[PDB]
């Protein structure tokens, strides 16, 4: 029974869901194992809606980091003197600060939004709230908590007019992600502005995690990672992200992170994962789509693709993180140590241990 | 049961009470309500005394954000080697850090002095002690920790020296809080430097909440505000000061701090409150003066003065909060969203929408 | 029964031992009263070894402050690209970053090599493991945490073949700490960088904490001292280290901190500690060579040197915290506070405290 391996198939709670979308909620971090007490502060959301679509408009109490999985999308964030609509496309991420209203459309027509963002709760660890501020069939809107009187002296109005406009107590919708005409879209998604190479270093506009160079790339597979270092949304948030794609029947060479907790999500493929912690013990896993396995930090570990295999990952307190491999060429530890400190580490000979160690020739990505 | 609502008379715990005033101590926030785990780093203190009086010197283990709600004080700091007195007026807020021995004096004759004091204690969470210096009929200088040797030896003398003059084991005063001399009072108060217009922006001398002009007024009311983006000493709690006046039979409007957990303190007047949370969930309670309601961030408030009314707001986590409207013109997110959205929102046509909204013409504060 | 002393014959737990040295794991801060609260996630690592031993490769998923109470070192930080190795000295502080993979060496052929090391674990609160590289009779290696396929996909080698050379399942060694050739040694002290007056504000290299002048020092006594303010290093930690002497038969003048909690480990001598909390409450400690005593801020506490001693205190919440002396001519506060308000503070005339403060003529350490 592995602690750090979340299924998708029964811990993912459905938070709304119709004909036009879902938003599932991952259970707490550490309402499974307390040996996860040091990520009580986050939670990861999974949203996904049809072509054509939007979500009404709303706030959480809690900082969002959204990533855009696959398809296309358009965030509006809606302030109290100002708009900024962004055109967000595959691999685009972006900051949504606490309490900040905002809607979600997929202007594509055929396919589909997936997104995922990690939540960061504000006023109860780990536990956040969404107040939608229009009233849908399925969620009363927050301005039906105020008073009749206070209502109609904040808005100047009878409250007939109020209710019949803003409330409805059948005029109203049906779940808080609609379709949309084309008529609209075609309105609401020219002003969006989109992301560019030169956002990688912007505390507004999204940055792409794949617009750059990865940093780890072979002919088995690819590594892409953005760092508080460059960007400056995630220096605040003080993560890293990171999303890599690995070809069937290659493995990401085990390796371990100097201060860094991880959080992947599998986006697409199967993959095996092996996880190890204190005599050592095996922590592995059999991992689908859209699951999500936990790695603390320094703590080694090894993906196996089982199938073609792209995934994303959270780097929870990555100021400074280091990564370390422990077989293969370029950034091995085990490669490192003065020689005479390699004989007296295990049993065998210098000479025999510097053999063993440059037999493996590649780096990162190798080939099962 | 407001679980946000804090009625004074069953909330508040004497510290040390007598003829020249009483200290009481607000209960912890997360005793109250779970859902306040965020400040359970907190505590609320009000300070009351008689006029010409003084609170013997001490310290404690928490860092002091005292606001001067009424009257006069010298606020009066020792450190190792310096002192450093102030001149304190209605509004004037300032920072004791933790462990520093002050003295407060209240050079009025007719008038008390009504402060209000935000504590952080830097050993328990939530707890904290306060070390009095005095030997006092009320409460032991801390000295009397140590015993007869270690006292010997430190002063360099006999024990019944040192205890005929600082421990005094009748001679000694009846409280911590102990009626003055106006020729003493003559003397302290010629040297405490002045809070003034150059003092906004100091990590040292108070700063005044009021002697700039309010980000709202209007006829009925006026709302001052200082954050850590102008104050220093703001900017290192990372909280915001805000003091605001609505005439009675007015109120504030429907509105949510994006990302800022507020402590308001009713300090003067009637009023009725309105909470939001989550199908949503009115959280209404009947304020009165000294009580004490919190408002978790990104939740809709509306606050309604039934008599004229003042109250001081503590705002904890407040880098770059924003302040949402939901009713009135300026400042109104509910008008900002594009108007297709609008149109899919609520049901009412986004021109018979438009159409309300513009109806309510002030802003911030209007009239019931 | 102090709460706030930790006894060293029955408040460690051995994590490591053999014939070449132990490593002791100081028990959590708070599992022994909850007044501790703050320290949770904080531990106190003792490690000691022969002359002539290496402490095999390894990391740990927490920060590691250690000082070098005693002997000399070379430390080695291995990376994925680079290599590290300082050249310690008695003094010497430096910090090991997290899940940074590292070795101890003891050059001494007849000297120690005592170092205790403050421990900030990332993953659990106040909880972590070692992570060994090196397959020994002690400890498995985490490469045995992976299985066999995975084993083999990764070094591109059979399994006979890799198990005869890092793992061995006789032919390994016994412990955790094995001894060195001298001409192990010698090589591998070819390139340590040692500390250095140019280091006392390096953030890589270790800086010496004596080797300046210190804050206090008479006849009777030294107080070295170091704060964030000087060292990069300890202001990402956000402490202060401090290296005092005490001659036999003077002590510390009674004093309290104004913001740091104070972790003092006893490191040679016998010493007599008193506190004082909240009618106030004695805490006194009759302290050993390696005991542990915790001072909470702002609480005032005299040290009785009864042997010859030395003690090294950490500075939790060290940002800006200030020594204030109740005796003494010197950093007195007592002696700063207004004559009128002494004469009201204590009974005795402001003539008849203002002389009873100037008798001690001397400051910080006295004699006895």
């Amino acid at each position: 029974n592995n602690p750090f391996y979340l299924r998708s198939s029964n811990s993912f709670q459905t938070l709304f869901e119709n004909q036009n979308g879902r938003i599932r909620l991952l259970q707490r971090f550490n309402k499974r194992s307390p040996q996860l007490e040091n990520l009580r502060d986050y939670r990861i959301v999974q949203f996904q809606s049809k072509p054509n679509t939007i979500l009404l408009p709303h706030h959480a109490d809690a900082d969002f980091l959204l990533f855009v999985l696959s398809g296309r999308a358009i965030l509006t964030l809606v302030n109290n003197d100002d708009r900024d609509s962004y055109n967000l496309h595959p691999g685009d991420a972006q900051r949504i600060p606490a309490g900040t209203t905002y809607y979600l459309v997929n202007p594509h027509d055929h396919q589909n939004l997936k997104i995922i963002k990690l939540a960061i709760p504000v006023n109860k660890p780990g536990r956040y709230d969404d107040f939608f501020l229009s009233s849908t069939q399925a969620q009363q809107s927050y301005l039906q908590g105020f008073s009749h009187n206070i209502l109609e002296t904040s808005f100047h109005s009878e409250f007939e007019e109020i209710n019949r406009v803003l409330l409805g107590e059948q005029r109203q919708q049906e779940g808080v992600i609609v379709e949309l005409s084309k008529e609209q879209i075609r309105q609401l998604s020219r002003r969006a502005k989109s992301s560019s190479r030169k956002t990688i270093s912007s505390e507004d506009e999204p940055f792409n995690l794949r617009s750059r160079n990865p940093i780890y790339s072979n002919n088995f597979g690819k590594f892409f990672e953005i760092t508080p270092e460059k960007n400056p949304q995630l220096r605040d948030l003080d993560i890293f992200l990171s999303s890599v794609d690995i070809n069937e029947g290659a493995l990401l060479l085990p390796h371990f992170n100097s201060k860094a907790i991880v959080i992947l999500v599998i986006n697409e493929g199967d993959a095996n994962i092996e996880l190890v912690g204190i005599e050592v013990q095996r922590y592995r896993a059999e991992l689908s789509e859209d699951d999500v396995f936990v790695i603390p930090a320094a703590y080694p570990f090894v993906v196996n693709a089982t199938s073609n295999l792209n995934f994303l990952a959270f780097g929870i307190n990555a100021e400074n993180n280091q990564r370390n491999f422990l077989a293969g060429e370029k950034d091995n530890v085990v490669r490192q140590i003065e020689r005479q400190v390699q004989e007296l580490a295990f049993p065998g000979s210098a000479q025999d241990v510097e053999r063993l160690l440059k037999k493996q020739r590649e780096s990162y990505f190798v080939d099962a």
